[PDB]
């Protein structure tokens, strides 16, 4: 419209998902906000690794550090729902512009959230399924990731079960890994992988399970499944990013430079466990990966404390 050629979607009438503003264009994507909202707009850009000149949108842009891939900590999810919040409710003319590389994965974790929020949709199923119709009825046209969708459904449970604070503080050790479906994935034992714990951007435990480094492998062929006994993890709390990596050559890697990983956070756990199937899992959640992880492929990490 009006001489634009942008990358930009209208998700509802004040709320807007957008393209990297490169050097879309950063000084046409600076005129149309000058154009059709003049101060009356707030840019999020979502990148951890990418900034740009924030003076050509006058200096109204809020960043969030999230990586590729990945999702924002649950403190800085929070906290962009607030400053959403207060920009939105000052003004009803005002307009939310939200970014990241495609417009995709990490801008859908907040877009969504946001849509929570703001009452449009109950679930975080309905609101990702919304955003993902706006921006191309799937959960996987909204973001990009399972940790994404988990991410949503955190929120939800929050604004749901704990009035939009934050959970009481929970810690955890991980005492115990059990992967099934082990058939067919790597060297089909387990003994090609190995697991990184990462919390707080730091490798906090490092598991290699053939030769035991903080681990003790069991192989179990009846039951097509390995448990892992893991040793001297440290106390954990926050979001807790899990890794797995593989000397494989049969395992290739999807995102995050790995064939499979997942974020939860502590206090969001329930009891002393917790289970992902195929679809919870990232990178096997997709398609294409399915000969390899079957259906029946599960992760589950055990907890004490
Ligand atoms: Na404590």
């Amino acid at each position: 419209k009006d001489g634009f050629d942008l990358d930009l979607t209208y998700v509802t009438d004040h709320v807007i998902a957008m393209s990297f503003p490169s050097s879309n264009p950063i000084g046409e994507v600076s005129r149309f906000f000058k154009t059709k909202h003049p101060d009356k707009f707030r840019i999020y850009n979502l990148c951890s690794e990418r900034g740009y000149d924030e003076t050509k949108f006058d200096n109204h842009v809020y960043r969030v550090m999230i990586d590729d891939h990945n999702v924002p900590t649950l403190v800085d999810l929070l906290k962009f729902i607030d400053d959403a919040k207060v920009w939105m409710t000052s003004d009803p003319d005002h307009v939310i512009a939200i970014h990241c590389k495609g417009g995709k994965g990490r801008t859908g974790t907040l877009v969504s959230s946001w849509l929570l929020e703001d009452g449009k949709f109950d679930t975080a199923k309905e609101a990702l399924e919304y955003f993902g119709s706006r921006r191309t009825g799937d959960v996987f046209q909204g973001v990009e990731t399972a940790s994404q969708i988990r991410y949503v459904g955190y929120f939800e449970k929050i604004k749901k079960n704990y009035g939009g604070q934050l959970p009481p503080m929970k810690k955890l050790k991980v005492t115990g890994v059990t992967i099934t479906a082990i058939q067919g994935v790597g060297r089909g034992n387990g003994s090609d992988l190995s697991m990184q714990i990462v919390s707080e951007r730091q490798e906090v435990l490092l598991c290699k399970f053939a030769e035991g480094y903080n681990c003790a492998l069991q192989y179990d062929a009846t039951d097509d499944c390995v448990t892992c006994e893991v040793k001297n993890c440290p106390v954990l709390a926050g979001d807790i990013k899990v890794r797995f990596m593989s000397t494989s050559k049969s395992l290739p890697r999807g995102y995050d430079n790995c064939p499979f990983y997942f974020w939860f956070n502590t206090s969001l756990v329930e009891g002393d466990h917790v289970t992902l199937k195929r679809e919870e899992i990232d990178n096997p959640h997709k398609k294409k990966t399915w000969k390899i992880y079957r259906d029946n492929f599960t992760v589950k990490l055990t907890f004490s404390d």
